[PDB]
């Protein structure tokens, strides 16, 4: 018989200009401005990412399975799965903020957090 | 300033035995059984993927930009976006599939295909 395998390719979610990058790393949380020495980092499992940019209010995306990857002239945010802000459903945050399951609570708390719920 | 890219890493959405597989490519449809030439195609814009496997009923995606690429030892189907017949909003599947949009109907038509509705 065969065998199938149906894959989702790589896709950009967002790219666009920042003057800082804040978020939360197994190392600890850290702040990247314009000049900053390469770097490569795993987020943690409930991670937002804030982003900074000059005209606009700050950008914030709930990250699951987060990787940073900080070369010369970019700052690149590898995910699992990410939701910005603007899609994230409040309500259903809280409620997998309640650790049903210790996955779906960092997926729940990394929610709250990109809507400024929690801390 | 920095330039911000948050991309979404490639990840498999299902794997596993088929005994036939479906779908309309550019060139036309295409059944392709364990003995098959190798064959790299496009998938229609609407395009549903219809896996059949021994002791199981088959399995429907509505696919989005979907390629299809069969090796030697493997049906490989690489997607923009899909979603399988078990996740589909049959509602909102007939809503899109009113040509609001030619990009949104093609969406809403693979979906009523994996949902049966269409043919
Ligand atoms: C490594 As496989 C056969 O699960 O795509
Ligand atoms: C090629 As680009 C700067 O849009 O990731």
């Amino acid at each position: 018989d065969l065998n199938v395998e149906i894959v989702a390719v790589e896709r950009e979610l967002w790219s666009g200009p920042a003057t800082f990058v804040f978020t939360r790393t197994t190392a600890g949380e850290i702040g990247i401005l314009p000049r900053h020495i390469p770097l490569v980092a795993q987020l943690v499992d409930d991670a937002m990412v804030r982003v900074e940019r000059e005209g606009e209010d700050d950008l914030r995306i709930a990250v699951d399975g987060g990787f940073l990857s900080v070369t010369e002239e970019t700052v690149r945010i590898l995910v699992e799965n990410a939701q910005f802000e603007s899609e994230i459903d409040a309500d259903a945050a809280k409620e997998d903020a309640a650790s049903d399951d210790e996955r779906t609570a960092a997926w729940g708390r990394a929610r709250l957090r990109a809507l400024g719920q929690i801390d």
